[PDB]
């Protein structure tokens, strides 16, 4: 016979007391928006804890992730796979309870938060993600995919530019299904916010076109509720709720202070929230009636249920549909895809064509797309000079059962976009700005890493190749930043079939993203034999060799690799001993085992050479302290391309004679 | 004789035939900000073409950095040496005209821009650092300080993220001398803007409390004066502009087209564009009474002798003062400081303490903090965190001539801000994060890099000894990625000695920044000689050492220098000669002679252990390929610090066991 602030007050003891026993984490936010919380996963929440996979399952994405002890009593309360046990082992080695919620570590974590900001940029991905699913798979009589997107967050999202680039786009898109709650308590690291956070913010969002509810009170229910019966009446517009919120709610001495935002409440300070809350349970202890009032099993059980009776019916009427559905939701390839995109690659091996690699990239577009419906494709304002549009692509704003996305001037915003696409299931995200401006998106691309994710991350004009825009514009540091990132893939490729190679790893690598890296220039095409060819998705491999072993190795990557060639050929002419090695991939080399790297690069040959148009620093970990490295070891000019590469020393004289130095 | 738009269109003019002849470049947006740089420049701008460094000069910043024959067709017609032969080899190798304007390279150039967003991000610097020096050095009757700043920006930087951050901040601040000029013009690459950006521009930056302007007809002389004066009028307000232009205004098949906005406009078209215009003059013909109209040298000079007699007249009653103000505004370094910073930096050696790095950073600041008034430090909302208050700070919100900024959670717009200061002159600007949080800010970074701007960036958390926040907050790869990052300077001590040669090499630094990587948990002193201690700022030093030639180096930095040094011990009770070279600043190391560098790292001596917890593909640098690394190759886990070094190998046992494995 619980009310519902004695309800909201377990969520408020689960989450001190998980802190006090970790003597670690943020008991502030989960305290202040406990009762918006009860509200939302018990009056609204569409979920069942029996099967957190579930395709039709309501959303929701906690950006202010510090405040993980809110989810993870959300999740416990709720029946989850979540023993009291690990809310006991919060913030210890191996837990199901990290100090931020990680996506895969927990049943029910639908993203992994903790950098300020990215949650929303997930949960906007999310909501993209439900209405095109829903605009291309939903039939009259038959919708089978409709489900909300529910966001908290608090004022260092609302600071973080990436919230103006996201919320900004999902006005445009007219994401009606996506409400997120704004946690207003007036507190961040620094103390009061009026000192440097003074927005009107809830004119900002109706600026994006977002409806937005005012001066709700985060601490009584009723109002709580009535904020999302709106939110939910608005289907045209995300709505945003202002929560007014007290942080610590419940602690008399550390309410409303920056003091309970991010460290353990303290044992006599737990006594007397205890006392002001009403709250006479042991810490760790729920009472079974206030699981009772919790419990989602049965709920959820009964609306899974009668989802999969819809899905059956639908299955019924539209067999290939549902087939396909099926297919996309678990992420699995096409089951013709990986003999058919042999074909094009060995296509294109027998038929040499000098482009630049953007343009092999957008070649594989065009070959993949009729094979990859679940493609949902974009740029940042660079569709003609990325070229990631082929004939089949349609933009959504156009039509929503659409396949692009016109991101805008937005890099950040739109990587975090599509780590929510792939965290939703249905779609193969790619993504596409000038390599440079992935520096915007850097922190996104890292988390496309760590949380394990499925993203293509088209990045061209990829070297001072690029020519007149300048140093602003070349990249030199930006592709080892990458190879160095843990669960990276990075490829440069040579040629238009190595772009092809490369494009089909990403689309097929299940555990986490592959950035192309990818010239403005037209490219030689190499010559390969067949198993030369089968190599290239090796990441390193042997392309032109001698008889015995080589007094230099060439070392190579992307659009150097003519010049590497070139410069083999004027060395072997003159009867030296020479091998060129192409390396698209270091990652890729690198999960080689050790019998095939010293088959590429043998322990006994120390004169190797790298030449790439790149940060020379990086090439020491396959140089070795005894050979050669031609590289940039500085910013780029605005110049002809052709002016520069002479100018920085990437021409056949400059490679022989360095080479010629470890003769 | 001339019009005003006859005056406007030699801009258009010079701005189309400089592209045409380099086959490159922006002619629309040039074409379409003509009128409104005619008005700004000839009516209200206080500039000295014979003077760029004129103290007291207005600053103007163009923000959409690609449309850069705007600004030299500006400097040149004003009389600033920019002739017209630099206009013809406009994107041509060595020029004064490179594709997007750089610092440094053209006399007038303010900043470097290109990298959208940045531009208002550093005019929000600007406008913060003469706000702040008024404040610090006006008296009562010798406003010697006085000056606006005006930038142009268009609809890629009011769609970057970063535009939310500086422009939030620069509401919050009430910077009434910034006005900002928006090129609404509905065109960007992709096409018509509508497809993606659909805010309400004009009502988001009334939310951030700036004076909006709106419907202003950006062709108009009449409407552009009038709303320039409206925004200086308003002085407790920042002034937005929205100004409606037609990209390539005059070009009769390509205006208003995104055809205009990128690429020349032919021969033919600008046949036709002439004729549009009814502009008589040849390709780089400008008419002596067009020169006579826009040149600035005259008023320019009169207006500097002015100050120039203002700012005697200030040194006669204010001699102190005004002795402070030349030397800060030419950037140079109290006569005293390096003595009095190496006495504290004995002083730290002499008296040995064990704490945390960011504490040592703390201590340096209260320091040098009586010493360098010029100092205008920040942090990112992490004050209590990354310990950036000292005793004298004094937060700018609360008191204008402070030396404070609470920049709240905006790393990317802290660090462009934080260009802007540096670039303005009269401060030596700080700003601090974790770590981590460099990733949302690194295009900034590479741009203080590139631009050889002083900012000591303090970046403090800086691995898994962070502990329980987990692998979204430990760096991995960050330090790496600042190693390989030209013209940047990055420091991580081993104790509070190294922290504070760390923090004088920074504010010492002339020609760049310096990134100090500091540590959450305490980190014991190491002893030295007093030729180690003096070797501390060439970046790597013998700091454990064995007679003869070592058989075994360990190379290590920061908190892992005390590992190192046990595993020395170890070995040196077996017997064996072993060294620790600690490694604090890998690029003050590479920048020493030959020489120093042999006696540390001796190039015979290839059994080399790097102990470091970041990224270890780094250390092939000076480990080659038959050392060893202990490193980290995975993101890191939530859990206590002390359990996460076990777990990763940052043990003794580990590091003895690799070294042994080398002999
Ligand atoms: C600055 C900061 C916080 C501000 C919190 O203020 P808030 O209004 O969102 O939250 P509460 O009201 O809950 O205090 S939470 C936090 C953490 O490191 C921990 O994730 N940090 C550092 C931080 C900085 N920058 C980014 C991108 N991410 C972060 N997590
Ligand atoms: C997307 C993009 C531009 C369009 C900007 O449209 P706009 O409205 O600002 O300008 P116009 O009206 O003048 O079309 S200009 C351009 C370049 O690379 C060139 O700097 N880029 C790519 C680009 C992407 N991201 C960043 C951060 N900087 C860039 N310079
Ligand atoms: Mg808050
Ligand atoms: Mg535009």
């Amino acid at each position: 016979m619980s009310s519902r602030k004695e309800l909201a007050n377990a969520i408020r003891a689960l989450s001190m007391d998980a802190v006090q026993k970790a003597k670690s984490g943020h008991p502030g936010a989960p305290m202040g928006m406990a009762d918006i919380a009860e509200v939302l996963w018990r009056d609204f929440l569409k979920h069942n804890p029996q099967n957190p996979s579930w395709a039709d399952r309501d959303r929701f994405v906690l950006s202010n992730g510090h405040g993980s002890m809110l989810i993870y009593s959300l999740l416990h309360l709720t029946g989850y796979d979540l023993p009291m046990e690990e809310l006991k082992n919060f913030r210890q080695l191996h837990s199901k309870t990290p100090g931020h919620p990680e996506v895969g570590y927990t049943a029910g974590v639908e993203t992994t938060t903790g950098p300020l900001g990215q949650g929303i940029a997930n949960a906007v991905g999310m909501a993209i993600a439900e209405k095109t699913l829903a605009a291309q798979f939903n039939r009259p009589g038959h919708d089978i995919v409709d489900h909300y997107t529910y966001a908290f967050m608090g004022d260092g999202c609302m600071m973080e530019g990436i919230s103006h680039e996201v919320c900004s786009l999902a006005g445009t898109l007219k994401l009606g299904k996506l409400i997120a709650f704004y946690d207003d308590n007036g507190i961040s690291i620094d103390g009061h916010v009026e000192g440097w956070f003074t927005d009107d913010t809830a004119m900002r969002f109706e600026a994006y076109g977002w409806h937005v509810i005012r001066d709700i009170d985060g601490h009584d229910a009723a109002s709580i509720k009535r904020a999302v019966e709106e939110a939910r009446a608005v289907t045209d517009k995300p709505s945003l709720l202002m929560c007014k919120t007290i942080i610590g709610f419940g602690s008399p001495n550390k309410a409303g202070t920056h003091d309970s935002h991010g460290a353990p409440l303290g044992d006599a300070e737990i006594a007397l929230t205890r006392e002001q809350l009403g709250w006479k349970y042991a810490p760790f202890e729920i009472p079974s009636e206030i699981y009772a009032q919790w419990d989602a099993k049965e709920a959820g059980q009964a609306k899974e249920s009668a989802w999969n009776e819809k899905f059956a019916a639908y299955a019924k009427a539209y067999p290939q549909e549902a087939a396909e559905f099926t297919r996309r939701m678990k992420g699995e390839m096409p089951s013709d895809f990986d003999a058919k995109a042999k074909e094009f690659i060995a296509k294109l091996q027998a038929n040499p064509a000098k482009i630049a690699s953007r343009k092999a990239s957008q070649n594989a577009i065009e070959a993949f797309g009729p094979l990859l419906p679940e493609f949902l494709g974009g740029s940042a304002d660079l569709a003609p000079s990325n070229l990631t549009l082929w004939s089949g692509s349609k933009a959504i704003n156009e039509d929503a059962a659409g396949n692009y996305i016109h991101y805008g001037v937005r890099e950040f915003g739109m990587t975090a976009i599509a780590n929510g696409i792939s965290l939703h299931g249905g779609f193969l995200p790619y993504t596409s700005t000038f390599l440079m401006f992935v520096e915007y998106a850097r922190n996104a691309v890292r988390m496309a890493a760590l949380m394990k994710q499925r993203q293509v991350m088209v990045y061209t004009h990829d070297s001072i190749g690029l020519g007149e825009d300048g140093p602003t514009h070349q990249p030199v540091e930006q592709v080892a930043s990458l190879r160095v990132t843990p669960n990276m893939s990075t490829w440069r490729p040579c040629d238009q079939v190595e772009s092809a190679v490369a494009w089909k790893y990403g689309v097929e690598r299940q555990d986490g993203p592959t950035a192309l890296i990818l010239s403005r220039q037209n490219l030689a095409q190499q010559e390969r034999t067949e198993e030369q060819l089968a190599n290239i998705a090796r990441g390193g491999y042997v392309l032109k060799d001698c008889a015995g072993q080589p007094e230099l190795i060439f070392i190579a990557t992307g659009s150097e690799v003519e010049l590497a060639v070139a410069a083999y050929e004027k060395l072997t002419a003159e009867g030296v001993k020479a091998r060129v090695v192409s390396m698209p991939s270091t990652d890729a080399f690198d999960k080689q085992d050790a019998a095939y790297r010293e088959s590429v690069l043998p322990k006994a040959v120390t004169a190797r050479v790298a030449v790439e148009a790149g940060i020379a620093d990086y090439w020491y970990k396959y140089v070795g302290l005894n050979g050669a490295i031609v590289g940039m070891t500085t910013f780029g000019e605005s110049a002809p391309a052709e002016l520069l590469f002479e100018e920085f020393g990437f021409t056949v004289d400059n490679v022989v004679a360095k080479a010629k130095e470890l003769l």
